[PDB]
DNA sequence: CCGAAGCTTTCCACAAGATATATAAAGCCAAGAAATCGAAATACTTTCAAGTTACGGTAAGCATAT
């Protein structure tokens, strides 16, 4: 992921929304060597957890109700902290970096 | 009549030798098969590198409420 010439550090998604998401429909959730031989200045570590983060369903969001707090009461208290303990290994996508 | 120059081989002698059984106990040497075991190569288990994906840690620059 560095000291590649191939490699482009850019923000934005230029071309992205067509040579990454065309794997949706091509690869599953495995191989992503195979995608990163088609689609040039992306690499397959960033690429992984951009695919995740940008394509996942289930997410708590939108603004905070009256009644979100008890969804993080109830988050926080399956196992424990869960932020950056081991207990994070079992969380479904709840990941520590969110 | 004085002087000068030419022991290996091939056969008779016939009295011994040679090749022949025959037990017969005894161990060994000696070549041909049958059984046995050591070296190991073409294979199987396990070890060990080597890159690689699932799973996160902090941190930085932009949207929007007060």
């Amino acid at each position: 992921k560095s000291l590649d010439p191939g490699l482009k550090k850019g923000y934005w998604a230029p071309e992205e929304d067509a040579k990454l998401l065309q794997a949706v429909a091509k690869y599953g959730e495995q191989d992503w060597f195979k995608i990163r031989e088609e689609v040039p200045g992306r690499s397959d570590a960033q690429c992984r957890d951009r695919y995740l983060r940008r394509l996942h369903f289930s997410l708590k969001k939108g603004r905070w109700n009256l009644k979100e707090e008890e969804q993080l009461i109830e988050l926080i208290e399956k196992y424990g902290v869960g932020h950056w303990a081991k207990i994070a290994s079992e969380l479904p996508h709840r990941s520590g970096s969110q």
